[PDB]
């Protein structure tokens, strides 16, 4: 079996069904004591929780699901009837994420879309009945962050106040995306310095709030 399958099985055997916080703790314990994995983790996750609670977004888009850690982390703090869509290119990972959300009791709040972000984004309005997004979590692949931000804008999915939250802007790093948002009048940017998941290595989140054309 794969690392991701082992993480899910660990959850299943060391967390409580229906209890999101127990799911996060189990994933964090496994990835600290057994095998590292690229979940946003607890240090950055606490900054993410702070953001979610500030904005209480009704519709969140996540780019990059992996095993579902971040989807559990966000979806557990959404208000009733609020929703998360998450896009995942790797079908094995999509199936793990679904099972993770199911285990957590969050499946009614989350839709996992199996496909590439750049193919799915153009289908959100007509196929997923989306108007505009309240928040975007970018956490898929460093080289897609800029192109997919620009695509989201093109497709009319951002509105004044939409919150872009970007993982890994330091490690692996996303220099094109950062230089672009920081230098654009269309974005109000703040940097949240932290650590790479499970590691004593500096990393951070970028918050970029869309301000209109
Ligand atoms: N273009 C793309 N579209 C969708 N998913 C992508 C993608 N490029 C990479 N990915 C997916 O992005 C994920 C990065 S890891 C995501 C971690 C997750 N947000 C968490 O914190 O728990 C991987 O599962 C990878 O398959
Ligand atoms: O590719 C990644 N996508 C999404 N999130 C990531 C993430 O949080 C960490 C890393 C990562 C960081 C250091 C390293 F040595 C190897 C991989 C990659 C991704
Ligand atoms: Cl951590
Ligand atoms: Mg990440």
């Amino acid at each position: 079996d794969t690392k991701e399958q082992r993480i899910l099985r660990y959850v299943q055997q060391n967390a409580k069904p229906g209890d999101p916080q127990s799911v996060l703790e189990a994933i964090d314990t496994y990835c600290t004591q057994k095998e590292w994995a690229m979940n946003v983790g607890d240090a950055k996750g606490q900054i993410m929780d702070a953001v979610i609670r500030e904005y209480s977004p009704s519709l969140v888009l996540e780019l990059g699901a992996y095993c579902g850690y971040s989807a559990v982390r966000m979806a557990r703090l959404l208000q009733p009837g609020a929703r998360l869509l998450t896009m995942e290119i790797n079908p094995d990972c999509a199936a793990i994420t679904q099972q993770m959300l199911n285990f957590a009791g969050l499946q009614d709040k989350v839709t996992i879309l199996n496909g590439a972000s750049q193919d799915l984004i153009p289908q959100l309005k007509k196929k997923y009945d989306v108007d505009t997004l309240d928040m975007v979590f970018l956490d898929h692949w460093k080289d897609r962050y800029l192109p997919d931000t620009l695509l989201l804008e093109k497709c009319g999915l951002l509105r004044k106040g939409t919150v872009l939250l970007a993982d890994n802007v330091i490690v692996p790093g996303t220099p094109d995306f950062l230089a672009y948002v920081r230098g654009s009048s269309s974005f109000e940017c703040t940097h949240y310095s932290s650590y790479l998941e499970y590691m004593k290595v500096v990393d951070g989140l970028e918050k970029a709030i869309y301000q209109g054309p």
